[PDB]
């Protein structure tokens, strides 16, 4: 399949969906759905990629993609300035919120009452800067009243980082220390748990997904780690 149907208690008046590697027209490096534009891939492929995927989610305008620059920033989709962002949000029908990656965390999120979503980008960088709690304080509504889906990231056997990734995580939050495990002189990280650390800590502990690896599953997932040059997927949510 072109894509994953996040596996949460999604609200009737939400649409979600997250893009795998499979189904597409590009060739190695980038087999087959690549949607990213700007990773050295065949433009006419990728835009081919495109229209397949955005037929497939039965998306009902083209994403909102955003300049992602691994920061912490949020643009919500007022209708820009700028999109040098690494979330959006949104509370405006069949507006389309989305996240590129190829290994970075993408976080969905929207109300249990289906009048507001989001979309973050949180590669450690900007996880361990605040992009999650930046992106949850966008939401008008209640905080046990977010749901959050950890879409397909780096899992935590492939996610070996050097010690100065464990500091700076634990220097926001000494819970931190938990979502690493020794290796040599690195760890491996686990991102998810990160996450869901940060997001608590705002007090959002509806929490989905979490259980894909773009590194290990490589049939099905492109993998910045594991290959360098390669595609992209994306995650998408937006109010019908």
């Amino acid at each position: 399949s072109k894509l994953i149907v996040p596996q949460w208690p999604q609200p009737k008046g939400v649409a979600a969906c997250s893009s795998t590697r499979i189904g597409g027209v590009s060739l190695p490096p980038y087999d087959s759905l690549n949607l990213g534009a700007h990773c050295g891939d065949n433009p006419d492929h990728v835009e081919e990629n495109r229209k397949r995927l955005f037929a497939a989610g039965n998306l009902p305008s083209k994403p909102v993609w955003l300049e992602q620059v691994h920061g912490k920033d949020v643009l919500k989709l007022t209708g820009y300035a700028s999109k040098r962002a690494d979330a959006s949000y949104s509370n405006t029908p069949g507006t389309v919120c989305a996240v590129m990656t190829a290994d970075c965390l993408p976080v969905l999120f929207c109300n249990r009452a289906g009048t507001e979503v989001a979309a973050a980008h949180a590669g450690w960088r900007g996880l361990c800067a605040g992009v999650l709690e930046e992106t949850v304080s966008c939401f008008a509504d209640n905080p046990e009243n977010i749901l959050a889906w950890l879409g397909p990231a780096i899992g935590p056997r492939a996610f070996e980082v050097g010690g100065e990734v464990r500091e700076a995580f634990m220097a926001v939050d000494a819970k931190a220390s938990a979502a690493f495990i020794q290796h040599g002189d690195k760890y491996l990280a686990d991102i998810y748990q990160l996450a869901r650390q940060r997001l608590a800590n705002v007090g959002v502990e509806q929490i989905f997904g979490g259980d894909r690896c773009t590194y290990t599953e490589n049939e099905t997932f492109f993998s910045y780690r594991r290959d360098k040059t390669t595609g992209r997927m994306a995650s998408f949510i937006w109010l019908i």
